[PDB]
């Protein structure tokens, strides 16, 4: 728990200021990819343009022999390509790994201004975050990197979900978290189907034809308290990896229960997904509507308004401004909700 | 968290003697009303002989033009008014609310000695309840109140969620918590329909027509909010339920409460009385069972054991509980009264 | 918390060196049985091998006036028979009780070195967990035990959830969980039909007859219970099922905690073993990728990866328990003997 | 800490309930004696109306073939003993040792209704206090002990000193803290000449050659003393072993009194006016208490007596330093002019 | 604790925005005055003249039947007179009285743009502050107050030293803690001779003609433990009070120890007292030539610069840029310490 006048300061001579709050963006998805195979790489600046957020992928479903290869490769593809209002992502491997020093040494030196948030794996506690920061920092300042990379933590064991306050407010680096289902399920020893997501014998019994069967949500717990902490640190909340890319139906189902539970995006494994995702997470068109009214009534967000019956003020005003800011900078990609939301 | 030795003293020279543990009484209902309204505010004493909690509200749904107008009501309903059995609570304004300080200091100083619980919206941290508490009590001492004013905390934000267990033991003025459904959906992002309900789309898709099963958005919120509460002694309450017309899912939703550990719910109309009353009327076999208790300990000393079950100071303090609550409750309601048999 | 270089301290000169882990071996099933009755006495070398754990209990359905003869029966029939492979367990009574003392001390003095568990009634702090390590490590420093006997804590208070952390990390005897669904219940005001079932007005109503989603009563205890568990490298056990006769409600509730990360239940009954030990049996696709880790990294140590999974020291002492416990079966148990390949 | 509701309530069926606030008597000296020696247990009766304290002694200086002989000893003189004002103590073995178990129930089960105060020996955390508290709870309500047996707190290592406020607030039953200087040393790797007393050569040097010395020990008596009043429990200055030099020992026992310590150790007969002499609640302090007394006849309101406010702990505290000069001056004629009691 | 995004933010709709750092001025003497009384009340405008900080006293020595009158006193002197560069302060009465609503509410209300900051006697826990802390937020909105009023707790129990890090935390008000030496000993059950000095027979006795008796401080561990919870939290300690008048010498070497410490500064009961608080607390010639040099090597304040063989980052320039600033602020009204630190 650092003092707050010592959290939002640089951990290096030379690293840039630290931000006060989260870059207002799209990111309904986070579309991966392998850098290492040269037919993905060829396609990334067209696919760029459909998606919110695109993530390097380092980590899973990346062999031992081609670490260097899609390290490269990431970097490759990256100095070539402009992103314009996509943003990057990329996903090291682990903290324990051979890799990790190397991936994100030689990506920040390489193409540290272009990379928006790290997504660091199996984040158990806040030391985790501690040397990821420090190390960002060393290396920010080393290169002279303009805007300070946010670190994005991956829940994938029971330890994490624990210490899920401590990570939270560890850095003014976090941008927030993604449940890994498959990870989190093995951690736990939670028995799911389709690489989790759930499993169609976890459910009620009902009392004496044949008794009812109401199938329940596994994750329920995980998401709710992962929004809670999520936003209570002015932090977002994501959906990661739905492993059962041909599942359309179960997918979006899974992806809708993230929306509804507050969660602001999900991963994609493939092109089916990007679609389902960016639909999913959009922001709901009367909320739009009535955030335009909250900052119609408060054009500073200064003083006393109320509107239907509330009480408003700085904090409601700032979420008004947010989601907004957001909502035209998908209207202006998407003419279809840039009539819907009227921006 | 203050030390033991220091918890239960009076924050100032001349307040009452904080309390031990949360006075026993009937609390299945707490109604709210506009007292800047007239035609409301006549209606008020035969109101109050209907409900368990009658509270005024001076926040949500009360104009800026009429918070003045709302806070002198109140006092004036409260000052030609004897509630009787009725407990009286009152929300006052936002602790960042321009109306906030007037609200608590003019209503304590008129009417503090009928005020039970006084509401604080959008409680976020133990220091909200830090403020309330040492203002209270200044304000207790300059004007002689008996009783202390407890403190009911509205939990409408995720950092009130998270921060939970330091708000339930930050005084003992803490009576418990309220849910803001509408409120706490808004903060967490939570897409719902209509205020107090859920969702029609969050549920489990069955493996390939494929079944579709409705979830309860609000299982994780509640099930925290009770054993929070009951820990540290307090009481867990479900807030409004905005669909006045739909009193189906009303009753629905206020039973998964009271199934759940949920001592009351809020009631914004005159239809939702009965309903609240009905539900989270204390479970009857429950209370027949906890007579066993209070009858194999009188004193409430010594070892029994019930039904294979061992009796030590903390289940019969519980029986003890349901027992006076049933009675108060049966006082008024001869069916209850014959069921519970007191 | 202590500090790391003093958690795995003895806390008695001549008491065994602390675990460091958990000594892996079938759990699936808790057979409970009163020690105080002879005929059931007579047969337990019998039910021994039928169940991977027996438990005595002085506890609950255990009356006052033959509390006594369920502590000296416990060591008349353990002192007699080798359980073999069958763990041994035993309930004494709560820590505030008149027979807790002479429970721990008389059986530890007796048949400490045949004990592996000993299971606490209502742990609610560390506070507790802190006076049974250091009781039983005076007590087996004096009576030369060579393994050390680990807690196992039952959760029947809102209190004990609050704090389930804190009794996680509070000792090395730490050996896991288990819900009293009846007390805890009580305890938070829970309305139940059946003592480790649900209720069946719980649940969502759909929007405008209309349809009645029933929901799961207990899905944010035992996912907070698993969690906490987990972290600390304990076992969570999912406790008794009321409904000796609802074999298929039995079954249905004993496989959610199964599917939440739970090692096993109770059994109330010798109709409840067989549905314990089919649930609760490993998972055999866990079994097999567990294998394949094994067969990857012979030593544990390097860097391997399995279908695009990264495996270090934490995924192979994990996959070596699992392994381990399916050969345990696979030993007496021909059918998943064969599906588990050992 | 454990919750403020559950705080005071008995660990035990039968046990008797919790404290709210330390018995108000004099403790100005802590006596010790080994209650294996025949010749020491036949003086005893009488010895105890000499000091305020009287405390057996089980660990330090008991041979092992004869901490039975000890244990029996000591519940065999108390037994006899009428100690009338005179609190009864007792120091038994380490919560690791082989005797602790025997040293605490035995003697409870005996003479349970006699014992004031347990000093348990080498506390480090709360998970010692919480142990004892739970054990004593349920020799309480076995044996129906009337009043609850204190919890003394003895100070011997590093550890303990950095687990002071979370030792305190471990349990209502906590009486206070005693300074184990030879033990602490050894721990803490710190070099005195003496048992209880400070090094000669610990000082500081003058500019170009002069040598003030230092107290060794400002530190951690500063460090007792504020934890255990913030929990309401008191500060005692542990062993002074330099028997017969008597000027330093007053020495040692003046220092820690004028930090806020109650009272020390005697482990001699010479000790015990030297305690009493310096712990003596001060004169002074006792008027200006009496004064409030008289302005606040119920202790409710709001006085103000030279220029501060009187509050309810500022009264209080001034009820609590009268009672305990009174007591004194029940025994005490020369004090009992001087306080006017 | 609460969180770092949410610590800076008015308690208040119209509250100010609160402080991220102190405000940097001459804090050397701290000089109680009595309000209700009318010859002092008069000499005012002179005194402050002659002093950094000027504090009314409405607690301690103040008869109960002049509270009201000392209230209203302080509020007319404010009124009336134009302060200049000298600070005004108030010790308002204790928390539990039946004075301290009017007392702090009152004096906000007419001089609330005039004070700087407010003593709160007796503070014993974060709880304290918290009421301080969201009461003044009100009172400043409501009033509109331009500028932040600070909180300065008074040390006076032994559970306010124990909970001096909780302390020191509870707010962005806080502007640091004053030792109150009767009070704090009375409550410890210490043993002093005098207001704030300490006791001749606490001390070492020499070993075997006399047996030497190096006299002890019975303060060190006090205001050693004060300054480094302050320090950290970037709060400053304040001495007290020392209640001997006459004895001149005591109180110069009493007020030396806390300011070789690391103490700002002390409070002044008698017009004696001001010059020596104001000769002893005056920052050091060696520091402001000293940290001078390190402004002048690194102007903007970033870079990595070294002096005297100590690399200099941005917490030592921030060290560095307040003491000279303090130096040139004293320089203006010392012309012999503006030759000294060349100001």
């Amino acid at each position: 728990r650092k003092l707050a006048h010592n959290f939002y300061k640089p951990l290096a001579i030379g690293a840039p200021e630290p931000i006060r709050e989260l870059p207002v963006r799209p990111e309904r998805v986070v579309h991966f990819f392998p850098p290492h195979v040269e037919k993905i790489r060829a396609r990334i600046p067209e696919v760029a343009k459909q998606v919110d957020v695109l993530c390097g992928n380092l980590e899973d479903a990346i062999p031992m022999d081609a670490k260097e290869a899609a390290r490269n490769g990431f970097i490759e593809v990256v100095k070539a390509t402009d992103f314009g209002d996509t943003a990057l992502w990329v996903r090291v491997n682990a903290l324990n790994s051979p890799w990790v020093l190397d991936d994100i040494a030689e990506i920040v030196a390489a193409v540290g201004n272009k990379l928006d948030v790290i997504m660091i794996p199996k984040v158990e506690g806040p030391w985790d975050i501690h040397f990821v920061d420090q190390y960002l920092a060393l290396l920010e300042a080393r290169h002279q990197i303009k805007k300070p990379i946010l670190i994005h933590a991956l829940l994938e064991t029971a330890q994490g979900m624990v210490n899920l306050e401590e990570i939270a407010g560890a850095s003014p680096r976090m941008h927030g978290f993604s449940l890994g289902p498959a990870d989190l399920a093995a951690s736990r020893g939670m028995k799911t189907t389709r690489v989790g997501g759930g499993h169609p014998f976890y459910g009620v019994l009902a009392d004496p034809a044949e008794r009812p069967f109401y199938q329940q949500d596994l994750w329920h717990y995980t998401i709710a308290r992962m929004v809670d902490v999520a936003v209570a640190h002015g932090l977002r909340a994501f959906y990661g990896p739905f492993g059962d890319i041909k599942d359309e139906a179960a997918c979006e189902a899974q992806f809708r229960n993230a929306f509804l539970l507050g969660c602001t995006g999900a991963w994609s494994l493939a092109p089916n997904q990007i679609p389902i995702a960016k639909r999913v997470f959009s922001p709901d068109v009367n909320e739009v509507l009535f955030a335009k009214r909250i900052l119609e009534a408060m054009p500073d967000g200064s003083g006393v308004a109320m509107i239907d019956g509330k009480m408003q003020d700085d904090a409601t005003w700032k979420q008004a401004k947010v989601i907004v800011d957001l909502a035209r900078m998908i209207a202006k990609k998407d003419p279809d909700l840039a009539q819907a939301y009227g921006l």
